């Protein structure tokens, strides 16, 4: 079935607030930007296998 993912990477001019070590499946994250950066839309992400789902907009 797989694929299982991994840490998430790194987000447009963000960073991430919930560092873990254990991610499969069916797991969120949160894809919170900078402070200079406006923020458009959602602030997390998903897992989708090996890549992950929604990145905000960091402008």
């Amino acid at each position: 079935e797989g694929l299982p993912c991994k840490s998430p990477p790194e987000i447009s001019h963000g960073v991430v607030a919930h560092m873990s070590d254990s991610y499969q499946y069916g797991e969120e994250v949160t894809y919170k930007c900078f402070e200079g950066f406006g923020i458009d839309g959602p602030a997390i992400a998903k897992c989708l296998g090996e890549k992950w789902s929604h990145p905000p907009s960091c402008i």
